[PDB]
């Protein structure tokens, strides 16, 4: 702690996908870091078995982020639980692949329409969601009343062949930041977007071993694929440093995509 | 000049055909000898504009986020000129509307719906222009089509009130790479233009001192800009080979402000 | 006809320069041919003299080490003498060396740093200074427009590869410069734009995705050409590259 | 702290700039998180003052970044003080404003040079030394044996009128970041870059009161100059996170700098 660093303790976070993956991680650093957690997820099994281990300080919302009356009950139960809520991190997601032409015809604009749901129409509803109730919390430190961070991809910048679905999605959230970062500016809300490359996530740890080892040495450095862990100890990092605003941040070992 | 590739007798496929943009890459595109094809959800406007180009232009009613709609009109297009060459996405929407706003948060349903023109539309055109171009036989330098998206730059500066639709053409624009990359192998190139303030029909419904106010945030020319000229550049991409898997800012220098 | 705001090529008076080979080369051609003028400015007269011989009455060249001030001036005095007044700059006058930054030897070489951000990012710099105060002195043309200039920078300021570390800053120096410049030079009706091209030429195309080969140089010249033509392209770099994202290796 | 976080007790950190604004607080920083700091500056006077300042932690050496002899000098005096070199971080640079057209006529030759000499070439020449340095160290935690990490501006993106110079140094300086990174990966180098909006660096503090504010009320939240600390903050998370590598961070408050 130094006079601009803003504390974790006590902030209640809200946390999407927080059954598994890197909104798991999430949820197990801001609860170890003294903080309250609302964790989302569409699975029920995995969201009340994470906050039966985190403990009291946790509380789980089944919750489909792309639905308005689901997003609302999120909000609802995480007032009802804690009070308030000062931070929101968006992990939901899917990363299909699906090649524009394939072996049977064209992409099908059904999977293509889900993805943009979940990824981006999801994010989204969060989003506006968290904000306006962030925007009744007393101003704080620096004048700050919340943080929204949002989870694109690599795949924003350097979509391989088959990611058109994903590539789209990820680009969106990742061109929201601005816009959304200078309304909500006046209410001392800021909005910042992580875009992770290569990580253990349940799709990667559905892969045989050879396979996951060989995505962790196409990473420059890091040779390695990279821990839910280390992209949560990032999230802490823009909660504290109040600094950091309408930024997409890639997180990916240097990272850059092969179209195969 | 010898890898010029020649725009006369290439059908484009054009979305939003009816007005603005599309209105006038239609109109460069026959006046350069080209065949068009012009799609808009307004069947009047679309019938007056293939009306007045002529014998080398058609018109299908068209929602370019059906996928039924989007089958016809690759259909049609067949029927009409056997092949296509050029597809051009321009249908758009650019509605405003705040995060929190004096009634509750920004609603769902108009996110989804301008997700839906913008960007399920492009793809959608896309995907199935793309399989009509892959049965083309391999063209000059072993090309069978061109795409041609328009995004914004509302993908770069977002203004406040753009979230909708920073994200759906932000969207739009991430796709360009992945889309090149696959249909690299077929020989069909995919491009991006992001146009600044341009002389729309929304635009010409504004006052004159607002027309003039927006024109003047615009560096050099500090106008704004003519359909025309958004024309050009779309047929400077389909005569440019080497031009694919980018997004080209179309501003006068323009970078926009918050408010 | 041609529509209301196209902006004329015939008559303006281009100076290009790395205009004895390669890219300028192909632009003082396409120029010359499309009925403008051109003074031709490389550091080899050999190749200088022989290109403005070959094109002609339209074509002048002059010796120009385009890192120098002094040099700099008399290829500007040149050009107003020969043709009375200056429309576009063209800056192709490039290197691109690979040195990594651990090399066998040792470490990079300051001098071989320095010599190519100099030659790359100075020598532009240099020029564009130059030729915009000649074009600010023109009278404002079609929609007050005074000049055009066109820089060249390289994917290399986007996806460097291990070895490109001058040659991408030098190229990344001149990308980031085109805002800046077109912002204060859009007061005097001059527009400032750069092209990124690809691997061009002068199986080694078969990684770029489409087009599966080499650039040509006159595909280079075409794209100058339209930045010239349409008054709505400023401030923005323009990547020509067949789709290519160089790998590291 | 989770396994894969990367320590910052006992790292040698060798700072350009490191007499005052953002060099003197990433010196502060490291030494009051149990790291040795070797200050650069041309400028004696401050940079003694400083190392003084920190105790035994700190040493200071006088140096022109931009000097291949004092670029070496420096390296020497680092390893014969602390045995080894851990991090490098480039904060020495200048910030003019020239017209290309001004009152007086084209902008100077010479002041655009000298602008790329400190803040590119200087940038370059102590991170290709650095680089050689940190080659002879053991591979340490997940293989690295060092961390480069360079400054560039939100002008290397929004370059103002006037800036030509400046944003073409930041401009090279950000580009190089992936090519560097890409090769010194073989070595388990990471390199970094940081890009600050508006700081209160000695030239701001220069400024007049009523003009410092003002540059404060452009950047939309937080509405001040930032912070050297939290800058310092930024280079800290980096060193720890090793997930971070070949990336550009904007630091900005979400500013977008007007052309004026």
């Amino acid at each position: 702690h130094h006079h601009h660093h803003m504390q974790i303790e006590n902030r209640v976070f809200l946390i999407t996908g927080a059954g598994s993956g890197l909104g798991a991680a999430v949820s197990k650093m801001a609860v170890e870091a003294g903080a309250k957690v609302v964790l989302l997820d569409v699975n029920a099994e995995a969201g009340e078995a994470g906050a039966k281990a985190l403990g009291a300080s946790a509380r789980f919302q089944r919750t489909d982020v792309a639905s308005d009356t689901d997003g609302k009950a999120a909000i609802a139960a995480a007032i009802e639980a804690f009070s308030r809520i000062d931070v929101l991190v968006n992990c939901a997601g899917v990363a299909p692949g699906e090649k524009v032409l394939g072996r049977e015809g064209a992409h099908k604009l059904e999977t293509f329409t889900r993805t943009i749901s979940i990824n981006l129409i999801g994010t989204f509803n969060m989003l506006r969601l968290a904000a306006e109730a962030m925007a009744k919390n007393e101003p704080g430190q620096g004048g700050e009343r919340g943080v929204i961070i949002n989870t694109a991809s690599v795949a924003a910048f350097d979509g391989q062949i088959g990611q058109a679905a994903y590539s789209a999605s990820k680009g969106g959230v990742a061109a929201m930041t601005l816009p959304v970062a200078r309304e909500l500016a006046r209410h001392g809300i800021r909005v910042m977007t992580i875009a992770p490359g290569i990580f253990k996530t349940p799709m990667m740890a559905g892969m045989p071993q050879e396979v996951q080892d060989a995505l962790g040495a196409s990473v420059p450095f890091p040779p390695r694929l990279g821990e839910p862990a280390e992209y949560a100890a990032l999230v802490r990092h823009i909660v504290e440093n109040q600094m950091l605003n309408g930024e997409v941040i890639r997180l990916d070992g240097a990272l850059r995509m092969a179209a195969k």
